[PDB]
């Protein structure tokens, strides 16, 4: 869904993604977007999220992740709605 090289960029998360990121054991402060997907999914899982019913859904309203995000809840399968709601989140290196 999302092209190799855009998966690749390096990024360097604001003040609070880095906090959440660090929070599940990242452990840098650039990281490509791949790696960054990674550590969000590390946290939706620990946090648990994702719907009980309905596990492609995320309930990220009232949490660190919604605040970043700006949604009350999110399907896991729209790539390129997520990459759009993280950029806000981060610059480029
Ligand atoms: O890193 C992630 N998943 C790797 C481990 N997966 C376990 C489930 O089966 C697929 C592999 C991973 N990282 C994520 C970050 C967010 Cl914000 C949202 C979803 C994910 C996932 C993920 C999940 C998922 C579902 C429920 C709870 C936690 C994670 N399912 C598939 N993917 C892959 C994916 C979706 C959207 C985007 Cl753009 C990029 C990647």
């Amino acid at each position: 869904q999302i092209p190799a090289s855009e998966q690749e960029t390096l990024v360097r998360p604001k003040p609070e993604l880095l906090k959440l990121l660090k929070s599940v054991g990242a452990q840098k402060d650039t990281y490509t977007m791949k790696e960054v997907l990674f550590y969000l999914g590390q946290y939706i899982m620990t946090k648990r999220l994702y719907d009980e019913k309905q596990q492609h859904i995320v309930y990220c309203s009232n949490d660190l992740l919604g605040d970043l995000f700006g949604v009350p809840s999110f399907s896991v399968k729209e790539h390129r709605k997520i990459y759009t709601m993280i950029y806000r989140n981060l610059v480029v290196v």
